[PDB]
């Protein structure tokens, strides 16, 4: 038991129904919850209603040097660092000058995308149990060391149970999933190639529902995602429907990513992503779906009727050659609506934006687009990376605000530097000229993961070994990587 | 003299094993590259092999005392040319700044959102010189020299100064203390945009504003540092006559001089310039002749077809804040297009910070903005590299302030203003390319060690010669008197907020 901690002095953001902000604010934990939070004068009534024993071993945490923040909850990514060497990776040459507009840039590839998507399955399969826990645990790790404390797989190029064991391990909240792909759209066809049978994908996701049914920690969920709308049949669609109604899960699915895809969609399908969700009963509260921008009016008026979610990642659009955000600005849009809309990193297979980023990009890029500081506060871009992301992940029953009754997840920044200085809103202060990096503590549970920037039980070198050995198998072996080419990067590390 | 501030020659350093970005002409990065610098200058940039057959081509005597920085675990980059920047921090109490509620659920659009409330703009701008007249010498060297200091911290090693909130010659003493480059200017406005007038009211006369700048020229025409130069502006093209405008066509063209000025920035602009001056802002520069290869024109994104063919025609350069527009309300990139459109058609474009009374996103931050967001307008992960964020903020903008003969870029013959961040840590793991990891998930306090004219000025992220604690207690206490003083905001409100600084 983590028994009582009292965290009390700084600039505390509850993520709460009202956004509360509160001063020389205090969060009171007692083992895995909130008891109190507010005022620091509020919550040493609480302390004083303590158990007298829990109240004599109460560890006091002076934060006045420090903000304190929710865990955040990114609930729309992928394990992709397996394809480190390949995946606009280590091997490209140091000069940028000769890159193209490629893979989801330029409107998309969509025969590349789709192509590319339907690999994943034998990729996984090829990488060994001892790579997938490796790689996904180091993957994982710069997640949890850039303060998420609840991450959600939205399709990964790595083994499911590893990624759960992974998550077990780090001490952080993970929504598990399977790979999901049973049709490409091939260049020499006029309609979808079925790849594989939709009965089998789901017995996948169901085989992994079972093995973390029985989870104690209350850290393990899952939530079955379709890798792409290009990808899917309509009897992956309605079995998709059928296995969330019957299990009472949250869906994930990406739809409307890309310029490119509403035409492909009609080509290879007959009809475009939501207006195919929508006939197989998945536009509803129970989805999160991944970027959703190019959507017709109808396609808006379907996923503002069925209250559902999207994740957005303004922060990583660019580098991609994705448009999500400003080509057809329905995301901004939909979200003033009244559509919850979350911020989410997406991923690739090297660092990149973390959800500290994301929200700086949301609070300049949402405001520039509408000529307005408040279409986008920071305590918005805050909300949209713990309460309403923890909301679309069906997960804000227990983690995503610093409330009674939910879980100890918080984070601790330090705001005692020159970034920081004269203003009354820290938070302002971090999206200017912080970021993941910059996250000091994380807990989870009542449980201290990082401190000062560095892991308490995690061995980062230790960590980052294991997955550049494994890195080096999974890229020479099923890869097809020479070692020629790998072994003198893993040469330049600085260890 | 020069010995007031620093003492000693550098000699010859030579940085290397790092990863360098040399923003030269073919935007040249070399794995494993090596920068020789003998006092002030580069004499060699490549790889690391290279650069040590430089090293043997040495003064003996030279040689003898080279300074050897192992750079093996960091990156190098070209000193940051901010050269669109205010100093604003003596309203660091008014200005979206202290005095604001920690909660921000019941902001409003105001100043500079919603399309600029144009009749606020332009009265606040034309108080500028009542509040710089209020100011004591004592506060502005103390406010200036702060404000200046954050710019260094971050890396920014040439300043460039387009309309500031303080006395020139506080700035320009500022900048001799630090050890940084500055491009000083004065504050110009003679017109301002009343909301019951049929034109522009003439607020000064331009032959005082133009006298202002001369005398400004006069003190530094005799800097001995070769850090000081000057360039003269005009606030915003609303509260500018005629008059001053050909007033200072005159003075750049006799002065050889580059020009700056703020215009097309708010989707409200033209229509108030056609109110109280009977033309849009480009059309009145160019009328002036103004709009010629000495103009950088702060964002410049809502200009009509005919302005933009003026713009690329006289080869003028736009200095562009994408940092820092969703903040202040400001749409100047995506509801015209109009700056990545002039990028493309061959108009030299900037990057630059702007400002405000606190800190906002620095030079680093602008790049990461830049790279992210110019991309996604175009669904072009190519239009703006890496490399030319870097570029933007660095040749492109030494090119615009007219200092690209000496800073901007690491070539033999330029000055030694260099940069190094560590890229030791999980964010640069495996990428061959750190420049993109840094824009990924690095920044201003990422800066480790600040290099001008080969002199060592931040090191570990700590100044070498700048007492930080100092520097900002100075400020605070002159920002105390000028709050009350000038800006009459109570002593019991602004009191208690410097009673919680965290020292
Ligand atoms: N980023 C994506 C895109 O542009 C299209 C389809 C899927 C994704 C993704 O996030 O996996
Ligand atoms: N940011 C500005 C704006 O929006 C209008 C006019 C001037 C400025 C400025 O950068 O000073
Ligand atoms: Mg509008
Ligand atoms: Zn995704
Ligand atoms: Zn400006």
């Amino acid at each position: 038991a983590m028994g009582a901690r009292l965290i009390t002095g700084g600039t505390v953001y509850t993520a709460d129904a009202q956004e509360s902000v509160h001063a020389r604010g205090a969060v009171l934990t007692v083992d895995d919850k909130v008891v109190a939070v507010g005022p620091a004068v509020e919550v040493e009534q609480a302390v004083q209603a303590l158990d007298p024993a829990v109240r004599a071993e109460l560890r006091r945490l002076d934060a006045s040097r420090m903000m304190v923040l929710p865990g955040f909850v990114n609930a729309h990514w992928h394990e992709m660092f397996a394809m480190g060497f390949t995946m606009r990776g280590a091997l490209r040459p140091p000069s940028d000058r000769a890159d193209q507009v490629a893979f989801m840039g330029g409107g998309g590839d969509m025969h590349q995308i789709s192509a590319t998507f339907d690999r994943f399955d034998g990729l996984i399969e090829a990488m060994t149990e001892d790579e997938a826990r490796a790689i996904a645990e180091y993957s994982m790790w710069i997640q949890l060391r850039g303060g998420v404390t609840t991450l959600g797989d939205m399709g990964s190029l790595n083994r499911p149970l590893a990624m759960v064991e992974a998550a077990r391990r780090l001490g952080m909240r993970f929504s598990a999933s399977t790979w999901a792909s049973d049709a490409v759209l091939a260049p020499d066809r006029s309609r979808f190639l079925r790849t594989r049978d939709a009965d089998t994908v789901l017995a996948s996701f169901e085989a992994l529902l079972g093995a973390v049914a029985a989870d104690p920690t209350g850290r393990i969920r899952c939530r079955p995602n379709v890798s792409y709308v290009t990808n899917m049949t309509d009897e992956l669609a309605r079995g998709m429907a059928e296995l969330v109604e019957r299990h009472d899960l949250p869906f994930a699915t990406h739809v409307g990513a890309l310029r490119n895809e509403a035409d492909a969609m009609r080509a290879y399908h007959g009809e475009t992503g939501v207006r195919r969700l929508a006939e197989a009963g998945l536009v509803d509260e129970r989805l999160m779906a991944g970027h959703s921008a190019f959507l017709d009016d109808q396609e808006q008026k379907l996923m503002l009727a069925g209250r559902a979610h999207i994740s957005h990642s303004p922060g990583k659009y660019g580098p991609s050659g994705e448009s999500a955000l400003t080509e057809t600005g329905v995301v901004p849009a939909l979200r003033r609506a009244g559509l919850d809309v979350s911020l989410s990193t997406d991923a690739a297979a090297l660092p990149g934006a973390g959800i500290a980023e994301t929200m700086r990009a949301a609070w300049q890029m949402y405001n520039e687009m509408s000529a307005d500081q408040t279409e986008v506060l920071p305590t918005d871009a805050l909300a949209m990376a713990t309460r309403i992301a923890a909301k679309g992940l069906r997960w804000d029953d227990a983690v995503g605000s610093l409330e009674p009754g939910k879980q100890a997840d918080l984070l601790l920044v330090r705001t005692d530097d020159w970034r920081y200085l004269l203003n009354p809103r820290p938070l302002e202060s971090f999206l200017w000229l912080a970021g993941s990096a910059d996250v000091d503590t994380v807990i989870v549970g009542g449980r201290t993961l990082v401190e000062g920037g560095r892991g308490v039980e995690v061995d980062e070198a230790a960590l980052r070994d294991r997955y550049l050995q494994a890195l080096r198998g999974f890229t020479t072996r099923a890869l097809r990587v020479p070692a020629e080419a790998v072994d003198p990067v893993l040469a330049e590390v600085a260890r």
